[PDB]
């Protein structure tokens, strides 16, 4: 790739109580990353209908409070299986093929941006995304990219009558006859709170930052160490809040692919490749995404009082190699290999290893 | 997949003591599937000569009894390494690159239908199925599909001469100069009985079933839980025997592809995809196979008194989501969300949950 | 593959303090094996500047003595992380992404040959070899195949300024303002003795060999049982020394590709495929590389006094299946079945089983 561009969605699907936005998974960034991105927003009383995908999915909630519930095959009911609550900041984990449903109850919408790792090992189909809905007669979000009905409507009435042991009339209602997101007139009176596994860990409205710098921002990461349902996914996530003109240092992921989606405000990012080319040099704003491939190096300087972002890294234990600051790779170098690979005096080399005391987040220059 | 079809073979190879038939790997079903199917039948006194593929193999024995022996490199002998017996319903696990031979001695022929997963992490070559014979001049079963002799008959007359430490004459014998299934005139007088790992497990008719229902039939599953050599393969198999007009309810496999080879009888099968499209609506009869991709939904009604099948799943521990039955996905949903995704009333949603009290097999409708 | 051949390199770069050669990764043999070979060389007082790749690397030192550093991300300093010394006959293991530098102080020019497994599961990018130089203005070894400056020079002056917290005078030095391998004029004052695990193991002649035949030679191999860091790499290596006219028997790797680099001398190798076609017959001589795929079979007779080779296998625990020897597959086959596959008398079967008593190495034929 010669030029990474900030990408917008190219597909909106307005449902009765919501909206689904999907990004084109065949632009070379998304081809390379091997994920498909989606932003679902569901209004008051909306109930996203039960569905599943042929790959690992990890959902980040940008705003809202609802209930969500996953129908796991080998699992015990309570009537019905476990319903979890959520808040903005929560990272939801969805194992391959597991069917889920989500519902909102307040005025403030649920906006939940999320990625499908189409390129996962668990995805024994092809690199195309697919959602398999259990209900309704509607085009699945990604059918456009391939080139409607639920997985139950593609059956024969005689087959559905026999399977459920119900009469023809009710069997007709299963068989199709509002989109994926439906509005509940009366609102669900369904109780507000591996089958044992926690699949909800908050990296937004926390107060326990991985890194926290009162002069520059704060950053948090959910890896499997602290959110073990993520070893199932082999997926990760980072949330970082950045003050105006603070910066996160040049770094690269050794073992992963970052899909940086910007939640708030804006920042000027720079990403340079193996040949030293500056494959993107611009600004990333709200509701826009930048994919940063594996060993490529990104550096950002903020433009807003708090430029927030969720970076979905594809690896449940991602590793970053900081190139400037407290724990950098140049710090860990002998003071004389730096002198000869950079062509620096002994005096200077020291400054390049100690002028910035800060780990990852470096404060605003002050001018 | 546009349309799935009940595939038969496109390759008969008749040898002295038996027959090998293979199914085309370049068909779109097998290409998605990632498998290579084949069915070898050995007659009385026949010896399938030692060979090996570059991927995980899983052999099911449709009928007959005989013996088979692995030639595992890191092992102790006795004279010779271990030879095992086999009955019908035996599932033999063969690790990547291990060699083996199989012999029959009855009048009843061994019919062993098997799959090589050519899309394995273990297969480090290409998607093309191939078999490497130690002995005998003959072309390999999948030479047909690429576009001969065995591996030993390719070296120089003096390289075997030098290697085995023998003369020109028996070097010419080892050097090639009846195909893969030769008949052993008198009979192999070898006694009828990881190195220690049990590569045999009976899933067939002489088993203790997983689902059993005397009005509808029974299912039996060999995951890696119960047959531990299968976690080496990363392959599974399943046996079913449905009563006439009994059905297995619509279900999908969360994490595996299935290759349903029908062993006995006939059945009316139906599979639907992500867009509610009925990709197969027909009959799978004996000696035919139907590939059901990853999150595709499958349901079948039996048309025989006892329709029997083998289902090679491609995952050593497959999970199936049942869409109807005691433990269905719909059974674990809140009654109220079942009303709102399918447009039912409370009463009807009491029925989709409770009209069928059965797990996986549902009895004949009984009219 | 139709035919194989002994390959010499196509690309060579003269750097100030040494040289770098790279084999073309887009040959059909290299696309099949899935690896990229480079042979670098450090003359005296040379530093190889910090670099890193999107894949698991395994460097084998052919000749010389020197030291090297590995800049691991999480790892603790000492002033800087822990340095290791290498001497010839060594194998150094470099995890995906880890940056490393390499120095030479003797006159004796360090020659190391190495692979990058671009087909790894850690390699999330594509099938391209690509080195990320941490400093200096030079075009990367592999760029040519793709068709410069470092990851630091592509960045902006003020981004580098603010990043490192420096003055603009040393930020411009730092911004790249003598190639990969640069001569330290005085030569480093730096000493000569997962953050603590061993990443060096010696498989040269100094080592205790696995096989030692005083008339034939010796074979030493490092798996992840004896060099555990290689389980990270999912790679291994194997050194071989063979007297004139001796032979390593016909054999096949069950689970790995093989990259034979001819260190010293010249032998005559034969590799035959699954059809019986001798896809290579002729001589692999010094500084040349023969790729030998997964279940393909190889035999070789040494034509020099002591032909020396390193075999880069693509598996940390490769299993080999030898075709003639003490330990052979034929040995484990009952005398009777080996009579019938090869068409031999009983007494001619015992000759195959017993004449050659040596494991892997068979002496000269004695003429």
């Amino acid at each position: 790739i010669q030029k990474l561009n900030a990408l917008k969605p190219d597909n909106r699907i307005e449902s009765e109580g919501g909206l689904i936005e999907t990004w084109n998974p065949n632009n070379k960034p998304f081809q390379c990353a091997g994920v498909a991105l989606s932003r679902c927003t569901l209004n008051r009383n909306a109930l996203r209908r039960p569905s599943y995908t042929n790959g690992p999915q990890e959902i980040y909630i940008q705003q809202g409070k609802g209930i969500f519930g996953m129908i796991y095959p080998g699992c015990p009911s309570t009537r019905h299986q476990k319903i979890y609550n959520f808040r903005e900041g929560d990272l939801i984990a969805v194992p391959t093929g597991v069917a889920w449903w989500m519902y909102n109850n307040e005025d403030t919408p649920v906006v939940a941006v999320s990625i499908i790792d189409t390129n996962s090992l668990e995805n024994q189909l092809d690199q195309m995304p697919r959602r398999f809905y259990l209900a309704g007669n509607q085009e699945q979000e990604f059918l456009k990219y391939q080139q409607g009905g639920s997985i139950l409507s593609g059956f024969t009435l005689e087959f559905l009558e026999h399977a459920f042991s119900v009469d023809k009339q009710i069997a007709k209602n299963l068989q199709g006859e509002k989109g994926a997101i439906v509005t509940v007139k009366g609102g669900l009176s369904v109780i507000k709170p591996i089958c044992t596994m926690r699949l909800r860990h908050n990296i937004g409205q926390t107060s326990s930052p991985d890194i926290y710098n009162p002069q520059a921002g704060s950053v948090t990461t959910a890896t499997s160490l602290d959110f073990p349902a993520l070893s199932w996914l082999r997926l990760s996530a980072e949330f970082g809040s950045l003050r105006k003109n603070a910066m996160f240092v040049p770094h690269y992921n050794l073992n992963a692919n970052s899909i940086i989606y910007a939640l708030n405000g804006r920042a000027l990012i720079q990403v340079v490749n193996c040949n030293g080319e500056r494959v993107f040099d611009g600004e990333l704003q709200e509701g826009r995404v930048l994919i940063v491939p594996q060993n490529f190096v990104v550096a950002a300087r903020s433009q807003s009082d708090n430029f927030e972002y969720v970076s979905f890294k594809t690896n449940d234990t991602p590793m970053i190699g900081t190139l400037a600051g407290a724990n950098s790779l140049l710090n860990a170098l002998p003071e004389e290999v730096i002198q000869h690979t950079f062509n620096l005096k002994s005096q200077q080399a020291r400054q390049i290893k100690n002028n910035n005391p800060f780990k990852f987040l470096v404060p605003p220059q002050e001018s």
